[PDB]
DNA sequence: AGGTAGACTCGGACG
DNA sequence: CGTCCGAGTCTACC
């Protein structure tokens, strides 16, 4: 989950659980619990507190309680659902949250790599996780400006610094590669290299992009849904992600699948230069 | 120095 | 039996 999928969880969960208060935390994978790291402490804080709010920041979520926030990463195959306490839970959950009115918040994630931080309130914003991150794309703290400013000083490709979580938050592999076809640019090029006119291009189409999968719900490409359990349908508007092999919907030209910044990487090798 | 490739956390879907 | 994976950290290598 990128940005888009994030905040379309994020929508979708917050009815489910507002106003809702914590009376038990069960955890059955420990490795997923990274502050306070025993486990153990991470489960008594929770107890007792309300979940007030959610927001998102990059790609996290920020469940805001009473004291604390709880800092959640989905990282490749994380997701959330509320269902009842009376119904068996369904493969591969590994923490849940049990409320007061015998609903629960279930983190299912078959591979494991997911993420859990608590910190007071106040304490959340400068610790990391969250304390590096670069803007929101969809703020005006993303400018060309901001692009610009790091892109000058690197020689690293252009994909591994899109990727790169303290230039600007929110974007990885779809959505890199995707921003990049729309701006012309070849996911190899040096950082350094990019012209100003390409900046501002690339600043445009990372916005454009971002927003529209935003409205759309995010994009099913494999296993990820909204809340509901409902695919996303920006999967129908990319040109390049997932698409080697066939024909360009601009020119026409196979699309190609290479590594770039150790990662798989698609591009029409016509319309980007 | 300042970069990339890819092993690793993990498990499952697909030739 | 090998290869792939909406993330991210880290090592090995140049
Ligand atoms: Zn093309």
């Amino acid at each position: 989950p990128q940005l888009p999928e994030v905040e379309t969880i994020r929508r979708t969960l917050l009815p489910l659980i507002v106003g809702k208060t914590i009376e038990d935390v069960r955890i059955f994978w420990p490795n997923i619990i990274r502050h306070p790291r025993d486990s153990e402490a991470f489960a008594a804080r929770m107890i007792g507190q309300t979940v007030r709010g959610l927001e998102r920041r990059g790609k996290f979520l920020k469940f805001l309680l009473d004291r604390d926030a709880l800092i959640s990463h989905l990282r490749m195959e994380g997701r959330y659902a509320v269902a009842s306490a009376l119904e068996p839970l369904e493969p591969h959950t590994h923490v849940v949250f049990c409320f007061t009115d015998g609903s629960e918040l279930r983190y299912r994630d078959v591979r494991k790599f997911g993420t859990m931080h608590v910190y007071a309130k106040e304490e959340a914003d400068r610790r990391p996780p969250l304390a590096e991150l670069g803007p929101e794309p969809l703020s005006p703290a993303f400018s060309p400006a901001v692009l610009a400013e790091r892109a000058v000083k690197t020689k690293r490709s252009v994909k591994a610094l899109l990727l790169d979580q303290t230039v600007v938050a929110g974007f990885g592999c779809i959505y890199v590669d995707e921003s990049l076809f729309r701006a012309g640019i070849l996911p190899g090029r040096p950082a350094a290299s990019l012209s100003s006119k390409e900046i501002e291009r690339l600043h445009e189409e990372m916005v454009a992009t971002i927003g529209e999968a935003v409205m759309k719900g995010g994009s099913t490409v494999r296993t990820y849904v909204n809340t509901q359990g409902e695919a996303g349908t920006f999967q129908h508007h990319l040109y390049v992600y997932g698409r080697q092999g066939n024909p360009c919907k601009r020119c026409g030209t196979p699309i190609e699948k290479t590594v770039v910044a150790g990662r798989g990487t698609h591009y029409c090798p016509r319309c980007q230069r």
